[PDB]
């Protein structure tokens, strides 16, 4: 466990990037929108329509996920064909070409470049949800493999908290320095783009995929200071027993077969339950939502949501090993439904009672807290237990496809639905939260 941390850490750097680019565009929205609306006027000799600006900026945050879906679709392709590290490494090209397209959308005078770079860094982020946990989950000793996949999660949530903090009016969330905010990705990226060639090609890859018995044999002795493991080698050839003794069923079979048509119904819904709960609304729009409430200095309440989120991600790890699977998923769903009620109250009585600005903050803090213990981790956990070593991969691509899809819908349409619907938006998310809650009570089993 010496040279190992180098490889693990450099990998997670890309889960950080996932953490950033996701929770970035939520603190400096009206700053770019001012860029949007001014750009429009100069160009088209006409001023921007409010709804235009809305769907336009909606697409800038949304088109991220169109990207990530494709990214997560293409994950299997690069991994097997190129190894894990040679993929992490080469995909930094995506990180750089998007960093440039956004951070020079400044004198570019083009919000296309901004949306495009958002797409591309969506692809990069889609691909990276697959590369990272994989790599970390072959490199690590099987014992420490549990406590170390922890870093892909943590990487994201911390990655988020940074996007928010860097987002401050006083850092890079301001009329002058928001392209360096959207671009500073490169400083993480180039770092990994340097660390990585010092990092080892996956042993389960050199042995099973690349069929190098001796070249793979050599990686571990470095990767493990004083282990030199016959146990790891027999495991890799027993992992290539069970993962290769049950046929890798394709996604396309999952659907055609009635045997699977039900387990797959559950896994998928669980993903809708995660995104259609309405979180990325509080993580794409935290600041705009806190404003409209009555919050003064809304980005701090955003970073409030940042800290609380990271806090309960760590608390979840403990509670997750302890309790049932749909225990946490229910309690999690519950609080979130009730918090989205507190919200719609605050957002409602705000006008008669000022300090509901505060109730907004309370609502959402416990609402993201309640999230990370429940619908956060549980719908992933359940798929790995709803499918054996054979249909399990096919199962994950569909899961991840629901996740990137219900994500696009919240991101693209949450602004649609805050205008036409007012301080009741969280009653939409409360009606879902209930439905979902109900669904899991009668249809999803313990695991
Ligand atoms: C055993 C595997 C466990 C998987 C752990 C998942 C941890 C929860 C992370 O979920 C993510 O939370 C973000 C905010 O925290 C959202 O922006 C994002 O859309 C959502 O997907």
């Amino acid at each position: 466990t010496g040279r190992l941390m180098l490889a693990v850490g450099g990998a997670v750097l890309g889960s950080l990037q996932f953490g950033y680019n996701t929770g970035v565009i939520n603190a400096p929205q009206k700053v770019i929108e001012e860029f949007y609306t001014q750009t429009w006027v100069h160009r088209y000799g006409e001023s921007i329509l409010p709804t235009t600006l809305t769907t336009l900026w909606s697409l800038s945050v949304a088109i991220f996920s169109v990207g990530g879906m494709i990214g997560s679709f293409s994950v299997g392709l690069f991994v097997n064909r190129f190894g894990r590290r040679n993929s992490m490494l080469m995909m930094n090209l995506l990180a750089f070409v998007s960093a440039v397209l956004m951070g020079f959308s400044k004198l570019g005078k083009s919000f296309e470049m901004l949306i495009l770079g958002r797409f591309i860094i969506g692809v990069y982020c889609g691909l990276t949800t697959g590369f990272v946990p994989m790599y970390v989950g072959e490199v690590s000793p099987t014992a420490l493999r549990g406590a170390l996949g922890t870093l892909h999660q943590l990487g994201i949530v911390v990655g988020i908290l940074i996007a928010q903090v860097f987002g401050l009016d006083s850092i890079m969330g301001n009329k002058d320095l928001w392209p360096l905010l959207l671009s500073i990705i490169f400083i993480p990226a180039l770092l990994q783009c340097i660390v990585l060639p010092f990092c080892p090609e996956s042993p389960r890859f050199l042995l099973i995929n690349r069929n190098e018995e001796n070249r793979a044999k050599s990686v571990l002795k470095k990767l493990r200071g004083t282990a030199d493991v016959t146990h790891d080698l027999q495991e890799m050839k027993e992992e290539s027993r069970q993962m290769m003794r049950e046929k890798k069923v394709t996604i396309l079979e999952l659907f055609r077969s009635p045997a699977y048509r039900q387990p797959i119904l559950i896994a998928v819904v669980l993903q809708l339950s995660q995104q259609l709960s309405g979180i990325n609304a509080v993580f794409y729009y935290s600041t705009s939502i806190f404003e409209k409430a009555g919050v003064q200095q809304p980005v701090y309440a955003t970073i409030g949501s940042g800290i609380v989120n990271t806090a309960f991600t760590v608390v979840s790890l403990f509670v997750v090993q302890r309790a049932g699977r749909r225990t946490l998923h229910l309690i999690g769903l519950a609080g979130m439904a009730g918090c989205a009620i507190l919200m719609t109250i605050a957002l409602a009585l705000l006008e008669q009672l000022p300090w509901m600005s505060y109730l907004s903050i309370v609502a959402i803090f416990g609402f993201v807290a309640f999230f990370e213990v429940g619908p956060g981790p549980i719908p992933w956990f359940i798929v790995a237990e709803l499918f054996s070593q054979g249909p399990r991969p096919a199962a994950i691509a569909v899961a991840g496809f629901s996740n990137w899809t219900s994500n696009f819908i919240v991101g693209m349409c949450f602004q649609y639905v805050e205008q036409l619907c007012g301080p009741y938006v969280f009653i939409i998310f409360t009606v879902l939260l209930v439905l979902f809650f109900i669904f899991t009570y009668f249809k999803v089993p313990e695991t």
